């Protein structure tokens, strides 16, 4: 429960990332960066 791109890089599923509240499932990623991750002010859903 602390920084929510934290949180979302737990996940590490697609199916629940995308669902997961202000968390969206980075589909291609190089080798360093994380697929679950924090989408920013990409939600916009409270």
């Amino acid at each position: 429960g602390k920084s929510p791109e934290a949180e979302c890089n737990k996940i590490t599923e697609e199916p629940k990332c995308s669902e997961e509240k202000i968390c969206s499932w980075h589909k291609e990623v190089k080798a360093g960066e994380k697929n679950c991750q924090f989408n920013s002010t990409k939600a916009s859903k409270s």
